[PDB]
DNA sequence: AGTTTTGTTTTTTTTTT
DNA sequence: AAACAAAACT
RNA sequence: AAAAAAAAA
DNA sequence: TTTTTTTTTTTTTTTTTTTTTATAAA
DNA sequence: AAAAAAAAAAAAAAAAAAA
DNA sequence: AAAA
């Protein structure tokens, strides 16, 4: 079965022929003998045909010379068989060499192109580095399976039969009891879309809407069974979009899809931590055609606009703008309530749906859509999509016969996640409505359910009655929906006053009782909240230690190892902070940094100080992650939710009410409270507040009355003023006191405000007028806001909040450090200005795109290398002499510049610089640091000079302690290696005009100095000429 | 008149289901 | 994390 | 070796 | 209930002690 | 020579006692 | 070498 090889899309001739035939197919064929649904499948056939004809012809053309030479040679050598002739034996000898020459040159180019690709990526957070830490990928196979007979057997046809028959059976059984489905849907109260929303769903698809979905498709994904890639649609979107628009208009009008839209390829994924050999345990992941996914993406985006009307905020999975940590913190707060409660009769139950996406009954799903009020062209298209889907299973690369998908949503489809949620929402609403399933009461809050996708947790009081009624309702839902739970795999915490009472409830109920802990959404919930640190954070330290211990001999530098910590460790650390932001002891951070540094410096003491690595300005953009500042950024982030005061955030309201419940709405940018006994038992919120204050006083802010103080605040309420006035001001004029206006602008800022001014309750203006015009009020409110205050007040999106706060914290806590560039200036007798020190830092960033070349420069400037002077101090000795043996004292400036063994190389480089007909002083700061005197600071030739100098640095460093001269030829080899890596990358990225500028002059000079012997031995030949 | 800063956009990997 | 472009401050 | 949302660099 | 004193914790600064054996390539 | 760690000082918040 |  064919696939498009994306490499063909690059090639100038291939593109021109395809663009020509796409025009020619549609102009010829398009008429009313054909439906557009048929015509689209006919187009794809012709297009797949032409790619095959183009690929084959291209491959012939590339081989034509060796084709000819091999034919011509064998002809002459058969002439040898009758009579053996000297001149022919010469001619045969000549050509047989040239055949071997061409085969060599093709081989080398393939190696150099591969090395060039790796040279761009090395030590970067990219697929190569990610693959280095991971084990070898698998090619999925079956050779042994466990049989319907109960046998473990290995016959190839018997496995193909046993797999297919099993998956065919899973999807086969569609329910038929439509009248019972209606009865369940009438039993309960459900939302409805209104006429404006429904009109939005059914609106005509447009050409601009299609191109936006094409632009966003994920590159480097497998194609569907027809073998066209996302890269194809992106390449030809100019031709394809007019015809695609005609396709979707025809589907809207008729509700008939093309036959290919139904097709999908199942590949079998083994589930984590379970048997391969059981057919029981695989996940079927589907590949669909890209044209069908374009349509399905259109429909999913439309319904996503409305989804918050349909789905209650107890569901956070798949929902835009929601967070999984919302459910984790809510659940921990409920568990604390039970721990505190004097009379215990309570249960917490974790439930998961078995094969949830596969077992949804499609007729129930379509009835649900109508009941919510979705009908018209949108419902018509959804019904067509489910009319007859089929799968083929691809096993060991072989394509099995196809079966119908009569249950389930399509498990690799963009529309399937939302459709599953809408169906599950019918059960969620029914549980909330039913009052003999009793929730837990937390002051003014009742809590019953939290959902994440198909994952469900339930909070009950008086479980003996309440849990039985829950099970009964789920049975009724199962009969109509198809949804099913495994009750034994469902885990519960049970709380009772006596052991007798526990034994009764356990006897009656089907659930598994967890004494210590339940794993949930990535974390451990504990039966007592005291345990949170022990179960979550202590295990996380132990797991990081083992992980770095395995990696300890991995072959990358300290630069690459820093990136490994960022890529692999940092995400799981942040996730745990965000789920459970409890006060952590200082020893936790001490152990985490010791472990991480010991890995980066390969169990040897650091070569560069962690102080210098702290800031991006220093060390060329390599930065070490600060775990304490990430912890502070996560704890402080909660304050953004307190200021927003959103009705969806029930997780924030859930902490112990005991003295006073409202206070968190009043804390931020609002007046200090005398009472200091709120939050006595707070797990999260009290620690958040203490961190917020400490940062504000570090900044020397007054946090308590600000340009962002709300009208809905204690400041206005301690003025004893009627809520009708408060609401009037917000309705008319906006929410901040600065929107009212203070001092001389009290209402006068707009006519709309003075239009408001008369309206308000008579005496309350005199109260307001006094406060708003007071001398202290004008001073505090009129000041300019800081960047810190803008984070919490200004932004309507929680998006990207940890990264903003962390960037502020790094400036607030910015430390002083030693500068290596100053020590260089002392090793030489010279002063570097601020402009010189700026040039050194920029150069260390901009010397290359490759981290390989950048690392070498960074090590040179930052004084990485050991010296005899340093080593004699360490060993407590007086033998500080140059290791090369020239007899002088081994300072760092001796080792790089001044040693007589190194000096002949540097003079060689200055001879080339005269052949480029530059002129530069002979000054160690230019090649080692990148600091030029004030004339040459501008010059265009610096990119050439940078390549010459960094090549010299490599040559000297390679024989650092050796009693021999660095040679000129080793220097030319390095400079030619860099030239080669840059050439293939410059083509791949279409940069060849830049490349020719830098290298062209230098390349001519390198070739002029070598002999033909040397050029042959070291394979030095032009890639430009 | 010149350089630095701030924001958006395109590309990588990891977390949950 | 990088690059590019727009606006303000030195 | 596919889908959705979220997070960081 | 309010104000002042005392005690504890955290963060920053300064001084003292210890190191590593060459490096880049892989 | 250079980096890290330990020790001491300084400041602010919280608690208890007195006015 | 650490991809497709
Ligand atoms: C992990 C994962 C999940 N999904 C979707 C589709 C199903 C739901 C539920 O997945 P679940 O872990 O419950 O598994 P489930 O299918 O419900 O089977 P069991 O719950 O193990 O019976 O999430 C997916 O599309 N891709 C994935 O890689
Ligand atoms: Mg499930
Ligand atoms: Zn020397």
């Amino acid at each position: 079965t064919w696939k498009l090889n994306n490499l063909l899309l690059n090639d100038y001739w291939v593109h021109n022929e395809m663009k020509a035939e796409i025009k020619m197919f549609f102009e010829t064929n398009e008429n009313k003998d054909t439906t557009y649904q048929n015509l689209w499948d006919a187009f794809k056939a012709v297009c797949r045909g032409k790619f095959i004809a183009l690929n084959a012809y291209k491959r012939k053309q590339e081989r034509s010379k060796i084709d000819t030479l091999t034919s011509q040679l064998k002809e002459l050598e058969k002439q040898e068989q009758t009579h053996s002739k000297a001149s022919r034996r010469q001619e045969i000898t000549k050509i047989r060499a040239e055949l071997k020459e061409i085969e060599t040159q093709k081989t080398l180019q393939k190696i150099n192109e591969s090395r060039s690709w790796f040279f761009e990526r090395i030590n970067k957070i990219d697929r190569p580095l990610a693959r280095l830490i991971k084990k070898k990928r698998e090619k999925n196979q079956i050779d042994t399976i466990k049989n319907d007979k109960g046998d473990i057997t290995t016959d190839p046809t018997e496995i193909q039969t046993t797999i297919r028959e099993y998956y065919k059976h899973l999807y086969a059984n569609k329910l038929e009891n439509l009248e019972e489905m209606d009865t369940f849907l009438d039993t309960y109260t459900l939302p409805r879309l209104n006429q404006e929303e429904v009109e939005s769903l059914n609106r005509p698809i447009t050409g601009s809407e299609i191109v936006a979905i094409i632009n966003s498709l994920p590159t480097k994904k497998s194609p569907g069974p027809d073998g066209f890639t996302a890269e194809f649609y992106q390449r030809y979107k100019e031709e394809l979009v007019p015809f695609l628009l005609k396709l979707f208009q025809s589907i809207e009008k008729e509700g008939i899809l093309p036959n290919s839209f139904y097709e999908a390829s199942i590949i079998l994924i083994p589930k984590p931590g379970r048997d391969t050999t059981k057919k029981e345990n695989f996940r079927p992941i589907s590949l669909m055609n890209i044209d069908a996914k374009i349509l399905n993406k259109i429909l999913a985006n439309r319904i996503q606009q409305h989804i918050k009307k349909l789905i209650h905020h107890d569901q956070v999975g798949f929902i835009p703008g929601m967070q999984g940590w919302f459910n984790i913190r809510k659940s921990i707060n409920v568990i604390q309530h039970i721990n505190r409660a004097k009379d215990k009769n309570h249960m917490i139950i974790s439930i998961d749906a078995e094969k949830a996406f596969d077992k949804i009954q499609q007729p129930f799903m379509l009835k649900t859509l109508n009941k919510l009020g979705i009908d018209g062209t949108y419902f018509k298209i959804i019904r067509a999509i489910y009319d007859k889907p089929t799968a083929n299973i691809i096993l060991n690369g072989q394509k099995l016969e196809a079966f119908p998908l009569k249950t389930g949503t399509r498990q690799g489809c963009p529309l399937s996640p939302l459709l599953f949620n809408i169906v599950l929402e019918v059960l969620a609403r029914a549980i909330r409505q039913e009052k003999e399933i009793k929730g837990i009461q937390l002051g003014k809050e009742e809590v019953k359910l939290s959902l994440f996708a198909d994952d469900m947790i339930v909070y009950l009081e008086n479980p003996i009655v309440s849990a039985q009624n829950l099970l009964k309702l789920i049975s009724n839902f199962s009969k109509v929906s198809g949804y099913k739970i495994n009750v034994q795999k469902s885990q519960a915490f049970l709380y009772t006053n006596n052991r007798q009472t526990e034994s009764q409830i356990m006897g009656e109920l089907p659930f598994t009782i967890a004494s210590k802990r339940i794993k949930y959404l990535g974390i451990q919930l504990t039966r007592d909240v005291k345990d949170l640190f022990k179960e979550n954070y202590k295990p996380l330290l132990k797991e990081i230690k083992e992980e770095t211990n395995k990696w300890k001999n991995i072959p990358c530098s300290w630069v690459g190892r820093i990136n490994i910590v960022k890529m692999a460790i940092l995400p799981k650390v942040i996730y745990r902070f965000n789920a459970i932001p409890i006060k952590l002891p200082m020893t936790f951070f001490t152990e985490l940094e010791k472990t991480t540094l010991k890995f980066i410096w390969n169990q040897k003491r650091a070569r560069i100080a962690k102080s210098i690595l702290s800031q991006k300005n220093k060390a060329g953009g390599i930065t070490l992650p600060d775990f304490k500042l990430y912890y502070k950024a996560t704890v402080t982030k909660t304050a953004w939710y307190w200021y927003q005061n959103r009705d969806i955030d029930q997780w924030n309201r859930t902490e112990p009410s005991e003295i006073m419940p409202h206070i968190y709405n009043y804390l931020i940018f609002d007046k200090p409270e005398k009472n200091k006994q709120w939050g006595k038992d707070s797990l999260f919120n009290k620690w958040c507040w203490e961190n917020w204050l400490a940062i504000c006083r570090k900044l020397k802010l007054d946090p308590f009355l600000t340009p962002y103080t709300k009208i809905n605040s204690r400041w206005i309420k301690d003025l004893n003023v009627k809520p009708k006035t408060i609401k009037t001001l917000e309705e008319n004029l906006g929410i901040t006191i600065q929107d009212i206006g203070v001092g001389k602008d009290f209402m006068s800022k707009t006519p709309k405000a003075m239009a408001t001014k008369d309206k308000i309750d008579k005496w309350d203006l005199i109260k307001l007028k006094s406060f708003c015009t007071a001398k202290e009020t004008t001073i505090r409110v009129n000041r300019q806001p800081t960047t810190w205050e803008k984070i919490f007040a200004t932004y309507s999106s929680d998006k990207g909040l940890i990264s903003r706060i962390y960037n502020e914290l790094k400036q607030i806590y910015k430390k002083k450090t030693n500068n290596p560039i100053k020590k260089w200036a002392k090793d030489m007798n010279r002063h570097f200005s601020k402009e010189d020190i700026y040039a050194a830092k920029k150069h260390m960033k901009k010397c290359s795109s490759s981290l390989a070349i950048r690392e070498m420069q960074i090590k040179t400037t930052m004084r990485y290398h050991l010296t005899p002077v340093r080593m004699a101090i360490i060993k407590k000795s007086g033998n500080n002499r140059c290791w090369r043996g020239c007899g002088e004292i081994g300072t760092l400036l001796h080792c790089w510049w001044d040693c007589k063994l190194v000096q002949p190389l540097w003079k060689s480089v200055w001879r080339f610089l005269r052949d480029l007909e530059l002129e530069i002083p002979f000054d160690p700061a230019i090649p080692l640091l990148g600091i030029y005197p004030n004339e040459y600071k501008s010059c265009c030739y610096k990119d050439t000079c940078t390549r010459m100098f960094i090549a010299a640095l490599f040559t000297i460093a390679k024989t650092w302690n050796q009693p021999k001269c660095p040679t000129m030829i080793d220097w030319i080899k390095k400079m030619w290696h860099i030239y080669t890596m840059e050439y293939y990358a410059a083509i791949k990225n279409d940069e060849f005009i830049s490349f020719v500028g830098t290298w062209m002059k230098l390349e001519t000079i390198i070739l002029s100095k070598l002999s033909q012997e040397q050029k042959t031995k070291h394979r030095i030949f032009s890639l430009i000429g």
